[PDB]
């Protein structure tokens, strides 16, 4: 085993290990999938800031004092399984067993951890989307791991060059509804709301848990913008949508979910909180031209909407689980 290669502990306050490591991410990309560049505070940021009742377990390996790799896990508290969310190689020294000794790694870490499976997403083809890369697939399966029966996310890129669905502006709002907007942080009236959009004194928890997701994103220098439906006679929450925009890359964003509440349906809501909530965003990321979101594969009518709105599937992220194994 030991020799070429050193295991260490990434660290937040350690900028020389952390240097090397934004850059070997920066390096990977070039030749990884289609995707935003890393952004650098969205990703120092990640090592100050973790999601909430999670532990981040983040490691690097070095040949000769640099960075060669790197491997973190994400810990959810109370679960059995250790989530790898990164396994990386620098692209100029693959193929000579250093992912292999991560994944040894990422495993010894799991059990020490006392979690019995490590589940992994990764990058492959849909069945007609043009073909990806296949190693990692293959490597995963290599160290053990199997796909997943949850089904795959398809992954889709709107391109703002090739389509603008705002070309006839914004659609009608439908009569009884106004249409509201906020950024980073929920507004203190619809906290409750959309926490309970798509299902006490229990509010406060999941209040406050969604609250740590918030500060979580502030914290890795994201902008988001998000626009409410709301009910006029009944003051209720309809629906709302979001975008997420790292402090990085003008030109890229990411749509995130479109929720609508099981009561008000059957009014096009779905798409003019997404049409209402881009013209929003081009306002002030007047760059943006690139936007990218991902649906479970199972569901084609909401790919459907999307497609309809200019999203095209591109790549498919696939689930992986593997047993931690034993220590014995
Ligand atoms: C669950 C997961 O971690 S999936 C991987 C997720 N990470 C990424 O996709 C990030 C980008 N890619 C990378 O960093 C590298 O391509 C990754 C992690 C494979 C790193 O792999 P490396 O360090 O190059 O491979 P390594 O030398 O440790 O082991 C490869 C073993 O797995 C398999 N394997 C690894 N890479 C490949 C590949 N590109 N093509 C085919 N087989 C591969 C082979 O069986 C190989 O056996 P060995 O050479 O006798 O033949």
């Amino acid at each position: 085993t030991a020799g070429e290669l050193e295991f260490v502990p990434l660290a937040a306050n350690d900028d020389e290990t952390v240097g090397q490591w934004l850059d070997l991410m920066a390096l990977a990309a070039e030749t990884g999938p289609r995707a935003a560049p890393p952004c650098n505070v969205d990703m120092v940021g990640s090592l100050r800031f973790a999601p909430p009742a999670t532990a981040l377990d983040d490691w690097v390996v070095r040949s000769g004092g640099r960075v060669v790799g790197a491997l973190r896990l994400a810990l959810p508290d109370g679960a059995p399984t250790a989530r790898v969310d990164q396994l990386l190689v620098h692209p100029g020294r693959r193929r000579r067993g250093i992912g292999r000794a991560l994944w040894a790694h990422a495993r010894e870490l799991a059990r020490k951890h006392d979690r019995t499976t490590l589940t992994a997403t990764v990058v492959e083809s849909l069945p007609s989307g043009p073909a990806q890369d296949p190693g990692p697939a293959a490597f995963a399966a290599a160290m053990g791991a199997h796909r997943s029966d949850i089904p795959a996310g398809t992954h889709q890129w709107l391109d703002l060059d090739r389509h603008d669905p705002l070309a006839d502006g914004v659609p009608a709002v439908p009569a009884g509804y106004s249409l509201v907007t906020w950024g980073t942080i929920t507004p203190d009236e619809y906290a409750v709301p959309v926490s309970e959009l798509e299902l006490r004194a229990a509010q406060e928890v999941r209040t406050s848990y969604a609250r740590q997701f918030e500060t979580m994103r502030v914290g890795r220098g994201r902008r988001a913008y998000h626009t409410g439906a709301v009910h006029d006679a009944t003051g209720a929450l309809a629906g709302y949508t979001s975008v997420s925009k790292t402090t990085g890359n003008p030109a890229y964003a990411l749509q995130g979910m479109t929720v609508v509440h099981r009561e008000h349906r059957g009014h096009a809501l779905g798409t003019l909180l997404k049409l209402a909530n881009l013209e929003y965003v081009l306002r002030h990321e007047p760059e943006v031209r690139l936007v990218e979101t991902a649906n479970a594969e199972d569901n084609h009518p909401m790919i459907a909407v999307n497609a309809a709105l200019g999203f095209e599937p591109y790549d498919r992220w696939v689930f992986w689980t593997a047993e931690a194994g034993p220590s014995d």
